[PDB]
């Protein structure tokens, strides 16, 4: 099996107490990846590596971190097939799906890199005479990275390069599920040639995360934090830096709805429904969750979606290809889900394709007759598994959208696209796909939710106030006066 | 004595519970303003108003949003008189204060006005064929907005005009020592003709603010939330607001520091200095705190502030004209000022003039060879009362403003800009003025600080994102291909 470090300073490392933590495979149990049991004392370690690395780091030039980042989407696209390997292994990741995270891992790196020159201020007018009045963003020290497993590739590039490219210096938080990942994502940064301590690599074992968590929030060298992982966690996290006033970026949950109106191309919206719906398991925090679909159209749509749904394949990516609906992450995944299902069965709700889950395997399953009476109406779920919401009109679909906890993605199916404008516009998500799934994110393109997803923003421009100190910056006269 | 009501939907109202409060002058215990005395139903009627009226306003276009922003600054122009004579009374502001608070309250609503049609999302380019990809800023829904008592009138307006050009609908809470004229202030949006439910106002007894805060916080129809106000209320709003993972703009605490280097133009570094030590009674979160100046300048420059700050006028703007320093806000004002005050000269410190408190009268008093060992170096004195910290040579300066917990404003004068430039934009503050004082605030520029200070901005473009919801919206072909 795998076997994985902590990273500090350039250098590769155990623990402060020779721990190590295991991940297994969720259904065979054979040790998939051993890592460094990181301590408290280890994160202190990496804050205050962050910190002193950052009193050169911040004066660094864009030209050279432009250079920097570029490199290290060179590096990731040439570790591709060990990505696929390693993600198979420890997340039960497709090709596709380890494959695509590679293609945007490396696109996040280098949309960071093209940022460096854009990262901008501006020169203000004012009516003070002989006077400059500008703003300027500058870096802001180390940032506190917490990273999850589903997109995980991704999800770690972004919260390493935009930083990053802001001049910041970063303690990144792996997970427990994916530290080979985690750990290979933090070498492709090392052999870009980041200088030491700009990059620093923590995990532990699920029980250490909370305590490990705590005394980064807690440690003056950390100044902003992003988290990305459930809203239940995500809360604590944010009352904790509420504690020391800092701010965080919030990268929820979500219960990301397909909305299909009487118009749609029920085709088109089938495919995007099953795409969206079963991509990785659905694992992503904006796979589909819902199919909000009018009454006119559901029967004929459920039994289409039903037919596709039930011809996909299961299987295990680290064993064979080919496989749609890989295991869940942990042999508990089922049991929450189960719970959600038994739920919605005893209140009506009808299992159209599919059936219960064990452990983390489970078959692609669809509910219909889903009311709002049950708890997997909103309740996020992990799994392959979706839920069919039926509904009359416009105005009521934008309600049921509108009626959810989260806000994260979003996809709106009519042939009218005024119409579903009308609608896509009116719903309160950070994404809207108009006839397109509820499964996208280009770099160029701000990613976030409302709500119970959090707040704040990676990619596009709007990820740079996010990791960037804005100052009010004035250059006036001598001589001025004043009122007393 | 002045009388005054809550409001909700364009109507004046008495609390559910016909009760009151008072605000008191704060040495003559005279009764200033009767006001109505909210209770938590009373808020949460103000919400559900909010949320009822943002169903349309969320929808009025910018023209008309300009038109009336516009009117609101006519508006609260033509009551200018009332303004200086209201807030004399209330929070002992002189003339000199009050006109500016009052032209700073119109020019923010003419700033927000001239945002209405440049609230702005953007087109991006896509590799996606036949797809438009773009951004929106949206209105987020009501708001909550808490303002304190010493910006009196234009701490109100920036929570006010800009959430509602955003198309915003806002609860007001405003302060128990400024309650008729936080109505006003109201008042002059009511009369600017603000549709019904698009601003309510509450006030309260501070033995109230908390519970009512609590449930404005854990309302469902609040969205995000501003505060203005001490760093220890502002973690204590924004730990309530994590628990609802709500979004926080906080305007909090300051240390404010005029750094005076050896190359100094002294005679205009204390003008800079008087005019921002004691403006409003240093009752200012931007009031200049520290002044670091080094050894070699010391003496001399601390001898010219001296003559100077004595030579300030005393007394009371409600009784008489062209008082500098006016009255403190409370009683106990000098009791916190007091325990800070004798800390620091059992220390070591050194009262070069002034004296200490007595309820809220003091006068202006300046503290030299202020060292890291006494609470008033970092502690914020809301108060005429400001340190010296001497220091030797630029990179010391940097540190010791570096070493603030706060990061509101700061100046620095040296007659090498060059200089003055490295040290500004090496500080960690919100608002660096070169050769300026510490207290600005223009509504073209964004207003915040960092650390302690809290996080978000008012005035500036960056004000806009604290009041919409970024949203990334596609407009794809029907026809699109899928991996599975
Ligand atoms: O929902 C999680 C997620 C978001 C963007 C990219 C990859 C992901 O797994
Ligand atoms: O406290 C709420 C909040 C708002 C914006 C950014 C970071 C935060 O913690
Ligand atoms: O520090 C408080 C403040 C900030 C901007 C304008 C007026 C004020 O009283």
């Amino acid at each position: 099996h795998m076997k994985t470090k902590l990273f500090i300073n350039n250098a590769w490392i155990d623990s402060s107490d020779q721990q190590t933590f295991e991940r297994k495979h969720p259904v065979s149990s054979e040790v998939m990846t051993e890592s460094a049991n990181a301590t408290v004392t280890d994160a202190i370690k990496a804050a205050q590596a962050a910190e002193e690395a950052f009193k050169t780091w911040k004066d660094v030039g864009p030209s050279e971190r432009r250079r920097l980042l570029l490199k290290v989407a060179d590096v990731m696209e040439s570790k591709t097939p060990k990505f696929i390997e390693v993600m198979a292994m420890e997340v039960g990741a497709s090709a596709l799906w380890a494959g695509f995270n590679v293609h945007a891992s490396a696109n996040v790196f280098r949309e960071a890199a093209s940022l460096a020159t854009q990262i901008q201020g501006e020169t203000i007018p004012t009516d003070k005479a002989e006077t400059l009045s500008m703003t300027l963003r500058q870096p802001v020290g180390p940032i506190l990275s917490i990273v999850p497993w589903n997109g995980t590739a991704v999800l770690a590039a972004r919260a390493i390069a935009y930083p990053l490219v802001c001049g910041n210096t970063v303690v990144f938080k792996g997970s427990e599920f994916s530290p080979a990942t985690h750990a290979l994502i933090t070498q492709c940064v090392q052999e870009a040639g980041l200088p030491a301590g700009v990059l620093n690599y923590l995990n532990s074992s699920p029980d250490r995360s909370p305590e490990i968590a705590d005394a980064l929030i807690s440690a003056k060298e950390i100044r902003r934090i992003n988290f990305t992982g459930s809203t239940r966690v995500g809360s604590i996290i944010a009352q904790k830096a509420a504690q020391h006033l800092k701010r965080c970026l919030l990268e929820l949950g979500g219960k990301s709805p397909l909305i299909v109106l009487d118009d749609a191309d029920i085709n088109a919206a089938v495919k995007a429904a099953v795409f969206g719906s079963f991509l990785f398991q659905g694992q992503i925090c904006m796979s589909t969750e819902r199919l909000v679909v009018d009454e006119k159209i559901a029967d004929e749509f459920v039994a289409r979606f039903v037919e596709k749904t039930e011809r996909l394949s299961v299987g295990d990516p680290c064993l064979t290809g080919d496989c749609i609906i890989g295991p869940m992450v942990s042999p508990n995944s089922g049991e929450r889900i189960n719970g959600l299902f038994k739920d919605a069965i005893d209140k009506g709700a009808k299992v159209v394709c599919g059936g219960m889950a064990q452990g983390a395997v489970m078959p692609a399953t669809i509910l219909d007759h889903v009311k709002s009476d049950m708890r997997i109406y909103d309740e996020e779920t992990f799994g392959p598994i979706t839920v069919v919401i039926r509904c009359k009109g416009e105005a009521e679909a934008i309600r049921i959208a509108n009626d959810s906890v989260y806000g994260l993605s979003s996809g709106v199916f009519g042939r009218d696209i005024n119409r579903a404008l009308r609608v896509g516009m009116s719903i309160e998500y950070g994404c809207v796909h108009i006839n397109g799934s509820t499964v996208q994110n280009e770099a160029q393109a701000p990613y976030g939710g409302t709500k119970n997803t959090g707040y704040g923003r990676f990619d596009g421009r709007a990820v740079i106030d996010e990791f960037t100190e804005l100052k009010w910056l004035t250059i006036e006269p001598f001589e001025q006066q004043y009122p007393f």
